């Protein structure tokens, strides 16, 4: 689990939005597994605009952060699961690194900021949903 705060907007995995996500929508892309939905309360994280390929993530099945290489975000072949067929994720950077299926939500910063939150994993790897060119978060 777990979301990025931006303004008066909530980024979560699309996979794991709630009731209240979705009758607060404001944009979502299957494609990407990522839903935004609008909030009362400001939120304070910062997101990156930056092309950085290194930075450290939260693993919450390790309670620990760990410093990743990730590659830049690309179409990558995702294998059915019970939440989606097997596709082609877009926006989706992978690195070397644990992750379960409950990371999802753990979010990936570099120096500038929130890079994107994890999306995949298994086999030694986690991929990551970007938000860096979500210019409009701000
Ligand atoms: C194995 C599982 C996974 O990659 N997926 C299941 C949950 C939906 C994911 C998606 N983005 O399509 C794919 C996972 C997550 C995090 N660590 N291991
Ligand atoms: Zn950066």
């Amino acid at each position: 689990s777990g979301a990025i705060y931006v303004g008066n907007y909530r980024v979560v995995n699309r996979h794991l939005a709630t009731h209240n996500d979705w009758a607060n929508l404001v944009w979502e892309d299957s494609s990407r597994d990522l839903l935004v939905s609008s909030t009362t309360a400001q939120g304070c994280d910062t997101i990156a605009r930056c092309d950085c390929q290194t930075g450290v993530y939260y693993c919450s099945s390790r309670r620990k952060h760990y410093p990743v290489s990730f590659s830049k975000p690309s179409l990558i072949f995702v294998e059915a699961s019970e939440y989606y067929p097997a596709r082609y994720q877009s926006h989706l950077m992978l690195a070397v690194g644990h992750s379960e299926p409950g990371d999802c939500g753990g979010i990936l910063r570099c120096q500038h900021g929130v890079v994107g939150i994890v999306s995949t994993g298994g086999n030694g790897l986690v991929g990551f949903a970007d938000v860096r060119d979500l210019l409009w978060l701000d």
